[PDB]
Formats: C-alpha cells, structure tokens, sequence
RNA sequence: GCAUGGACGCGUCCAUGC
RNA sequence: GCAUGGACGCGUCCAUGC
C-alpha cells in the first residue's frame, strides 16, 4: 500500500466503517430516543464529509502530491 | 449484530478504518507538506475522538441502552 | 486581496442525558 | 449546572489554489 494509495483510501474506508450503524433502522424508537440516534447520524456523517474533504483538500495541494509520487 | 452491538463496535470499526492512514511516516517531507500531513493526522484523530464521545454519550442514556434491546 | 480545506479559541442557539 | 452531539457568529494558525 502506497503511501498516497493510504490517503485515497481514507474516505471509503469510513465510509465502511460507519454504513453498519447508520443503515440501523430505529422506526420504532420512541420520540427522545429517535432525537438521539438522529443525532447520532449527524454526527457521522459530518465526521465522514469532514475526513472526505480532508482528503480532496490534500490532493488537490501540488506540492503534497508530488511528495506522496517521489 | 444486534443494535446495541452496532453503537458498542464504533469505535474499533473507525480504528481500522483509521489506523493504517494515521500512522504513516513522512519525516523525509518538506516542512510545507510535513505540516500538511500533520493536519491530517489532527483531522484524523479528531474525528475518531468525536466517535467515541458520541458512543459514550449514548451508551450513558439509559433512555438509549433501554430502547437498544427491549 | 479573494476563495477552499483542516486544526484551534471565544461566544450564541437547539437536542438529549444526568 | 455539567456532559455529548449538531447549527451558527467572530477570530487565530497552517496549507493550497486563484
């Protein structure tokens, strides 16, 4: 595994990580409950859009790429 | 994997989405990308520390426990 | 100068738990 | 009050592009 095959790696990686959880199904929870595990799926998906950028932020800066090609 | 297991394995399920990226070297870098890499990294564990509040935080409800498995 | 990304600081608000 | 998440405001630092 290249380093620069690490980072375009990141994004999907998290992506596998979190889909078990988010994909949970909670139609049944009740109201304060529901407000929680909702949160929860903010807080996930902001953490994966959050590392997402991250990633095309770096990629996208010359420099770094250069270093992760040789 | 029941739902209560799906919030308890968050954390490890992000560790090895994680670990690999947050843990390569790049001491031979220059310092403008050294800095940019470091930025990652801070990015990185960031966001596995905010996973883990958040599992914490609802592992404690017992509102959440209570309705995680009947 | 403008924009983008991240980290951080201070603050306002919302939810949930205690 | 404290904890955790989220939205938002102002500011700091780093990096890149224009």
């Amino acid at each position: 595994p290249s380093k620069l095959a690490l980072i375009q790696e990141l994004p999907d990686r998290i992506q596998t990580a979190v889909e078990a959880a988010m994909g949970m199904s909670y139609q049944d929870a009740p109201n304060n409950v529901r407000r929680d595990l909702d949160n929860l799926h903010a807080c996930l998906n902001k953490a994966k859009l959050t590392v997402s950028r991250m990633v095309t932020s770096l990629l996208e800066k010359p420099s770094v790429v250069a270093y992760l090609e040789g």
